[PDB]
């Protein structure tokens, strides 16, 4: 799919997109790529920090549903006009679909000052679509309109970049095999996480901690997100092994940056991480690891602390998805990780997926 290959790029803390065209003739934007929500909606104003909009005027196809959407987010809202126009991914399948777009009229704390974006394309599913599920997501227009099969995989590249594989997977962004997680309910990309190990060491949690509420994967969300319960014990032993030096304690957050001389930074004092993923076939299951590169952000040297709370459940954020070669195979309602291409990794450590592994009472770990 050598057309596709690299068709994302970004810089660091800022998201990674795509180019895509709307309306007649086509408008180009950029357009931010999150497998955590499930809205396309576009800057449709002149908010002065974008460098363009989509402009619903200058467009033939475009057809008004007059009806309204307010999306907020945690600090992120924003809010649009709802409609209908032509849509294609130049850097993607050569096709051109009609799907919803949500025109964005009015937003805060959405857009980022100095970014290249302009537009969400939310890759979910229509259970979380705002404003309800009714609201038809971009992929689910794509295929049920053309011959794309269902799946699209990810290959986020930690100035950023990587691709977007719409319709398959290409074998040149992985090594090794790739293993497979179901999808345990079709609304976010849900999975469940049966055990966690921090240098090989398990935390012994309830494995239905790692999972309250939610565990999830998600291009939109910069870290690794842990539960709050999950999250006190993550930081007990991986602050045990860090303890080589010590660090503010609210520097594990959050609450501030850290710094070490460029080139000192203190690599091995952090533990590889690990989750073990549900299997395909019962009681089996794999691993995924991630070195502190992943989880440690260049924002001297300062980095900051990719690993955090949520009452939300697990986050599989960038911080992990960079490891990986993500494909979302929504066919057989399943996810595959493999060893990236591209990943970030040292001399001493890389990242590894491996099974597989005997785990029982697997189900019991799913939150209800
Ligand atoms: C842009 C940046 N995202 C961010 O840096 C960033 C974004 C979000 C955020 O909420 N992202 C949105 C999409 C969304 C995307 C952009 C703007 C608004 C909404 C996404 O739909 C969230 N999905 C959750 C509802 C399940 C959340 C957080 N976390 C709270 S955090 C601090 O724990 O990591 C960080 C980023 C950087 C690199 C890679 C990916 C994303
Ligand atoms: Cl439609």
């Amino acid at each position: 799919f050598v057309e596709m290959v690299d068709n994302l790029r970004g810089k660091s803390g800022q998201g990674y997109y795509v180019e895509m065209t709307v309306g007649s003739p086509p408008q180009t934007l950029n357009i931010l790529v999150d497998t955590g929500s499930s809205n396309f909606a576009v800057g449709a104003a002149p908010h002065p920090f974008l460098h363009r909009y989509y402009q619903r005027q200058l467009s033939s196809t475009y057809r008004d549903l007059r009806k309204g959407v307010y999306v907020p987010y945690t600090q992120g809202k924003w809010e649009g006009e709802l409609g209908t126009d032509l849509v294609s991914i130049p850097h993607g399948p050569n096709v051109t679909v009609r799907a919803n777009i949500a025109a964005i009229t009015e937003s805060d704390k959405f857009f980022i000052n100095g970014s290249n974006w302009e537009g969400i394309l939310g890759l979910a599913y229509a259970e979380i679509a705002r404003p309800d599920d009714s609201l038809e997501p971009f992929f689910d227009s794509l295929v049920k309109q053309t011959h794309v099969p269902n799946l699209f995989s990810l290959q986020l590249c930690g100035s950023v970049g990587g691709s977007m594989i719409i319709g398959g997977i290409d074998h040149s962004l992985y090594t090794g095999s790739l293993w497979y997680t179901p999808i345990r309910r079709e609304w976010y990309y849900e999975v469940i996480i049966v055990r966690v190990e921090i240098n090989g060491q398990d935390l012994k949690m309830d494995c239905k901690e790692y999972n309250y509420d939610k565990s999830i994967v998600d291009s939109g969300t910069t870290n690794l997100r842990l539960p709050k319960k999950v999250f006190e014990a993550a930081v007990k032993s991986i602050k045990a092994a860090s303890s080589t030096e010590k660090f503010p304690d609210g520097f594990w957050l959050g609450e501030q940056l850290v710094c070490w001389q460029a080139g000192t930074t203190p690599w091995n004092i952090f533990p590889v991480i690990s989750l073990y993923l549900m299997g395909e076939v019962t009681n089996q299951s794999f691993r995924i690891t991630i070195l502190p590169q992943q989880y440690l952000r260049p924002v001297d040297d300062c980095y900051k602390f990719a690993i955090s709370q949520s009452s939300t459940g697990t986050v599989m954020g960038a911080v992990i998805m960079e490891g990986f070669y993500v494909v979302f195979d929504r066919a057989r309602k399943r996810i595959g990780f493999a060893v990236s291409a591209c990943h970030v990794h040292d001399e001493f450590r890389t990242a590894a997926v491996e099974g597989p592994f005997v785990t029982l009472d697997m189900e019991d770990c799913g939150y209800n």
